[PDB]
């Protein structure tokens, strides 16, 4: 019991190079209370493997087993398999949820799939149900999943499979797709995706995950904050304790139209240049942001949003650091939410070698410290970026 620390592990992190290369054994068994494996997949309406190397076959241990092997060292650890995500899209969910036969086909495939692979539950990551049909059918899917999980638990006499979901922070997305009271009822807990609030799809800089909106925000734009989103879900009927608030170990990047105009809400010409390890314009891992800050980048703390951003030339990144993460943990406690969720475990400074404080998992370690009272170790000190990096 207590606050949850819910960590997403992404199976594509296995393909990154050099400092970016991540494997299940890089996760400390005691780091998180839950590890969610992103992702499984759907084939012919049934739960299936994303890639053959997630599976164990021919004496070669797959990623599923290597993640679940962490429970040998920490038997309290729970694992779940996520289905969906951005790549997965919506059409396969629409089809699977559209009829009782399609739903039950999925459900009775999901239970043995999970049990045979020693997963403790299923995380539904449909992005996103949209429109009245999806809104109803999503509730029906969760409802039938939950009652089938309940029936199985009683028949096999094992603890029940968990059912969770990752849900959006955009008010339009929420209203269109989510019957919040029913959704909240059928889920064990709710992974609030409190990030991607702003990014290269907009023509001005904005933070990936501001706790509060800046005052320069239009009052439409003010809805886009962690604080507003979490409270919206409560207002709509989600129990506070079921809300696990997402925390990004990444930032979103912009190229400034003019390097002299570098504050939040400054004109941008597009996304920031790709990182060496994550190789995607508009995006950087926390440890890629660290390299910037240790190589001439300027650090700004925004005391309105309670988050930092970094500038280097015309490159702008809104990210979370040990300071913003600790402050969000205090806000989690002050508001009695259920804990913190992390996207992802593989973009923290997991080696402890990149950000300079010589602490493995500085961000997630900070989450666990603040929420569960577990020290990150003897001389584990937050990097003070205001001193380490340049200023504006
Ligand atoms: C839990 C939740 O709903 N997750 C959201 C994530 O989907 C999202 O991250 C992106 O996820 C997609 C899959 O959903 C990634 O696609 C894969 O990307 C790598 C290369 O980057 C590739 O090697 C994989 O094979 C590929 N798979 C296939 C089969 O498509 C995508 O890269 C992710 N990348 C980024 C930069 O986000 C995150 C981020 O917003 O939000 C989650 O909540
Ligand atoms: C045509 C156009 O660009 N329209 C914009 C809308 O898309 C935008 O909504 C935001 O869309 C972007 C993508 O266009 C979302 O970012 C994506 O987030 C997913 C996970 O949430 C991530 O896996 C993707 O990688 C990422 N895409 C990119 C390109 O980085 C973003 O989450 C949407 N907004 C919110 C609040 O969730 C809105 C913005 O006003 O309208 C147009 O600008």
């Amino acid at each position: 019991d207590g606050y949850k620390i819910v960590c997403y592990y992404t199976n594509w992190s296995q393909y990154r190079t050099k400092i970016g290369k991540f494997m299940p054994e890089d996760i400390q068994p005691e780091l998180c209370t839950h590890i969610i494996f992103a992702f499984g997949w759907l084939k012919k309406g049934k739960l299936s493997s994303f890639e053959s190397n997630d599976e164990t076959k021919d004496g070669k241990t797959g990623l599923y087993d290597r993640i679940n092997a962490l429970k040998k060292a920490n038997p309290k650890l729970k694992t779940l398999l996520a289905i969906g995500g951005w790549s997965f899209g919506t059409q396969k969910f629409k089809e699977m949820s559209a009829t009782r036969y399609a739903r039950q086909t999925f459900i009775y495939s999901a239970i043995p799939y999970l049990r045979d692979r020693n997963f403790d539950g299923l995380d539904i990551d449909w992005e996103y149900p949209k429109g009245g049909d999806d809104k109803k059918n999503y509730v029906l899917l969760l409802k039938e999943l939950r009652e089938a999980f309940e029936a199985e638990a009683q028949e096999v006499k094992k603890p029940r499979l968990l059912l969770t979901a990752a849900v959006p922070v955009g008010p339009d997305n929420i209203k269109s797709g989510y019957d919040v009271p029913a959704v909240a009822s059928y889920l064990d807990f709710i992974n609030l995706m409190a990030y991607d609030f702003h990014g290269k799809w907009e023509r001005e800089t904005g933070h990936n995950a501001p706790l509060y909106a800046p005052s320069s925000d239009s009052e439409w734009r003010k809805q886009l904050s962690v604080d507003h989103a979490a409270h919206l879900w409560v207002k709509l009927g989600a129990p506070k304790e079921k809300l696990i608030i997402g925390m990004p170990t990444y930032g979103r990047t912009f190229t400034l139209s003019n390097p002299n105009n570098f504050k939040v809400n400054s004109p941008a010409s597009g996304g920031g240049k790709a990182g060496e390890y994550t190789k995607e314009s508009g995006f950087l891992a926390y440890y890629e942001v660290c390299e910037i800050l240790r190589n001439g980048g300027a650090y700004v703390w925004d005391d309105e949003m309670k988050v930092p951003y970094a500038i280097h030339g015309d490159q702008w990144v809104g990210f979370d650091d040990e300071k913003s993460i600790r402050n969000k943990m205090r806000w989690i406690k002050d508001n009695s939410f259920g804990g913190a969720m992390v996207w992802t475990v593989d973009m923290d400074d997991f080696s402890g070698g990149v950000c300079g404080g010589n602490v493995k998992y500085p961000l997630i370690g900070a989450m666990r410290e603040e929420l569960r009272g577990i020290s990150r170790g003897k001389d584990a000190k937050d990097v003070d970026w205001a001193s380490v990096a340049a200023s504006v």
